[PDB]
């Protein structure tokens, strides 16, 4: 199973997941590939913000579904 996590930005990242992995998995991946912290990573499926504890299955993301990802709002 892969995915894609795809910025606003013109970037997509191809994650290799598994149904049962956890979003807090997903974005220690991220964290890997592009040094952004997991506590700044906000991601969006079914226009839903998704939490760490959650699994890919809880979701419904399915092979080759893409993930929004941008950065927090900071700054108000
Ligand atoms: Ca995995
Ligand atoms: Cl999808």
């Amino acid at each position: 199973m892969q995915i894609f996590v795809k910025t606003l930005t013109g970037k997509t990242i191809t994650l290799e997941v598994e149904p049962s992995d956890t979003i807090e998995n997903v974005k220690a991946k991220i964290q890997d590939s592009e040094g952004i912290p997991p506590d700044q990573q906000r991601l969006i499926f079914a226009g839903k913000q998704l939490e760490d504890g959650r699994t890919l299955s809880d979701y419904n993301i399915q092979k080759e579904s893409t993930l929004h990802l941008v950065l927090r709002l900071r700054g108000g």
